[PDB]
């Protein structure tokens, strides 16, 4: 019959940033905004994510220490370092005693907030856990806890014991690439302990990996639009990084600009989230963590892991530096912050509601 032509690819990459500013977020404006592969366009996407953070969360990089205090799992997710089926890993545990006063150090450092992350470790869970954020709540600071799925009854102690926020990202939203990938579990019970932090009242962090085997742009618009239905404090989003003695260890590597542009776009959904530039991104390209920062990002995540053990919290190849003292990291992002003209954060750096 009549024809239909395509309207020019500069002209369609114009009327898109144009939606993202008017913030008309269509299933196709998200998806179009991610398949298009043009230097300019995802340029002014980032120049559009950095100017919303700027507007409503401001200048302040907000540091929050991790201490990755053990890499035992009883889960078995295909493309985790940790998973239990790994036996090419050795494992090791922090004692309490270890875990404060490592925490004592990095507030003595200036960080504001402590993050402790684990394997899904059953040692602690949950009353050595909740001792620990007992301690660390007294050093004045906030606690951010990252243990993976456990009872509500685990998470209502912890919740009494202290702790502040809680990170567990829902790393895919398509149901049955999660169920393949997370194989002991389901986006049903991710999203069940994310619904159940919610409730208890902590601050709560969702997010994704990026260019996971089977997943498609589709599927990331499905991510964002999750994260924007749920409203989530914040939003940890980094490439996945194929580890070679796990099952994936010979599909592609995630994509560096992809995953930025997902950074970008979900600034511009959330303007008031706390994102991070994640180690990943610092891990896949040189300077990737303060290319994000200038992307819409707005916290980082300093390695407090102390050796012997910091080497062995092996989730991807690239994580750690081995040629790096273990308090290195902390004076290392407060000069990063300075070098970008930003400033570390004054207080503890909750979420705030001041966008609308
Ligand atoms: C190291 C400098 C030199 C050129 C800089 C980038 C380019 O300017 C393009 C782009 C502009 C955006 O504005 C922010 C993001 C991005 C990627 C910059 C980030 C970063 O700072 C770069 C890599
Ligand atoms: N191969 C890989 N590439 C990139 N990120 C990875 C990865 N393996 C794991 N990660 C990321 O590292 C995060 C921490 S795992 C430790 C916390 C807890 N076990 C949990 O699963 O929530 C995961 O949420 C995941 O998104
Ligand atoms: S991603 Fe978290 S739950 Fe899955 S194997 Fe790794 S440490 Fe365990
Ligand atoms: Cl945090
Ligand atoms: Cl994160
Ligand atoms: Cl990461
Ligand atoms: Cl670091």
């Amino acid at each position: 019959m009549w024809s239909h032509p395509q309207f020019e690819k500069a002209s369609t990459g114009r009327e898109i940033l144009e939606k993202l500013e008017r913030r008309e977020f269509t299933r196709e404006v998200l998806k179009e905004a991610l398949s298009i592969n043009d230097r300019g366009f995802n340029e002014a996407l980032f120049k559009l994510a950095d100017e919303i953070r700027r507007k409503y969360v401001g200048d302040e990089v907000h540091i929050r220490a991790i201490i990755e205090f053990s890499n035992v799992c009883r889960k078995n997710c295909l493309y985790c370092g940790l998973r239990r089926d790994n036996k090419n890993l050795k494992r090791y545990r922090m004692t309490p005693e270890e875990i404060v006063e490592r925490a004592r150090l990095a507030v003595q450092f200036g960080a504001k907030t402590i993050v402790l992350q684990s394997g899904e470790d059953p040692y602690y869970m949950p009353d050595v856990i909740s001792d620990i954020v007992k301690e660390i709540k007294k050093m004045g600071v906030a606690v951010t806890l990252s243990l993976g799925e456990w009872p509500r009854e685990y998470y209502e102690k912890w919740k009494e014991a202290g702790a502040d926020r809680y990170l567990l990202r829902h790393e895919t939203a398509n149901p049955v690439l999660h169920r393949k990938l997370r194989p002991d579990t389901s986006f049903e019970n991710r999203l069940n302990c994310l619904l159940t932090l919610k409730e208890l009242g902590y601050e709560t962090g969702a997010g994704s990996m990026v260019g996971l085997p089977g997943q498609t742009i589709d599927d990331l618009v499905d991510d964002l639009l999750f994260l924007k239905e749920h409203d989530f404090d914040m939003v940890g989003i980094g490439p996945f990084i194929p580890h070679p003695d796990t099952p994936l260890a010979n599909e592609k590597k995630g994509d560096f600009t992809l995953t930025l542009k997902m950074v970008a776009l979900t600034r511009i959904l959330l303007p008031d989230s706390n994102i991070p530039a994640t180690t990943a991104m610092g891990t896949i390209v040189p300077g990737g963590r303060e290319i994000t920062l200038r992307c819409g990002a707005n916290v980082i995540i300093p390695n407090w892991t102390p050796s012997p053990y910091r080497q062995l919290y092996q989730l991807y190849p690239g994580k750690i530096s081995v040629f790096e003292k273990d308090t290195a990291s902390i004076p290392s992002v407060m000069k990063m912050i300075e070098l970008l003209g930003r400033k570390p954060g004054r207080d503890w750096g909750g979420r705030k509601r001041v966008f609308e």
